[PDB]
């Protein structure tokens, strides 16, 4: 309703509690005009709550907005299987390589 709609207009910062699965965190990111954007959810069990279109702002409380696509991929890849990694994303609000992570 009204609240959900207004939160989409305003934007919402959401912390997603990632757990690294055997084949990664269960999603793919696109190097988009507006940052590292979630392109696909591949296995939601490892990234509960994460949605297509979410934009990565922090990894493990570190701001990653100055990192490149390849650097963000590299940092996510570095975590060992089973690792808990808080992921802060921006969802909605005032508005090409794709890599599995």
């Amino acid at each position: 309703g009204a609240m959900a709609t207004l939160y989409k207009k305003a934007g919402l910062l959401v912390t997603i509690p990632l757990i690294k699965g055997p084949k990664g965190f269960g999603f793919a990111i696109a190097d988009s005009p507006t940052g590292q954007k979630v392109k696909m959810i591949l296995d939601s069990q490892w990234c509960q709550g994460l949605q297509k279109g979410d934009i990565i702002k922090e990894i493990y409380h570190q701001n990653v907005q100055n990192l490149t696509h390849l650097q963000v991929v590299e940092v996510l890849k570095q975590f060992p299987v089973g690792a808990d990694v808080p992921l802060l994303i921006l969802r909605g609000g005032p508005p090409g390589q794709i890599t599995k992570v």
